[PDB]
């Protein structure tokens, strides 16, 4: 009866994902791969800027390779359970994941290890 | 030496969401969805969410919302053009580090039409403390 909205494909794996912010946490930088092990992965380099707490910030939308990407944090849940999600959508595809990264994982400035991956949902574009 | 990669992917039925609906006010300053969150564990969640704007509240980010053990927060986007516009939900459980992002088309809920059928998401595991 209900329909399950998850693509019968690989798993979508974020590569090397690091975020680095600059002094006044006025830009960050997030950079990581995309790899759905169905074609060459693609490197993203995406920036997201505010006149503060850029960290904080929603950013997007960024086009990297066939990807779209936009992002947004969350402090729902109290600062030490800040998190981005990553909305990254294949519009040809018309498949999307959401990687989600607390601060306490990226705040150092360090690439997230092991590599997180995500199942794709479609989306009825 | 590096760990293998990690699926966030959690070992729990998806989660299907019921009933979902929109209604907004005449002037869309106000848009109203419920739905209900079956996680087959437990009895399915009836969930009122409220999104306003001072205009195109269905075009708002809206949350967070607390519905039983959901925190809900939305966002729209028409980053593929205004007939392709669609709503990201971000339901997630505190309790079980568990979160899933329902996402429907404005065609899909245009009018306050029932989305049917109700639709299934497989949640992933946010590593909360």
């Amino acid at each position: 009866a209900d329909k399950s909205m998850m693509a019968a494909v690989p798993e979508w794996t974020i590569t090397n994902l690091k975020r680095v912010c600059n002094a006044g946490n006025t830009s960050c930088t997030w950079t990581f791969g995309v790899d759905t092990h169905l074609a060459t992965a693609t490197s993203c380099t995406y920036v997201v800027k505010a006149n503060a707490n850029a960290s904080q910030a929603s950013g997007g939308p960024v086009t990297c390779g066939p990807y779209t990407i936009t992002s947004s944090w969350s402090g729902q849940f109290g600062p030490n359970n800040g998190f981005t999600t990553f909305a990254v959508t294949d519009f040809s595809k018309k498949l999307i994941v959401w990687p989600a990264y607390t601060d306490v994982q990226v705040q150092a400035g360090k690439v997230v290890s092991p590599n997180q991956s995500y199942a794709p949902a479609n989306l009825p574009l």
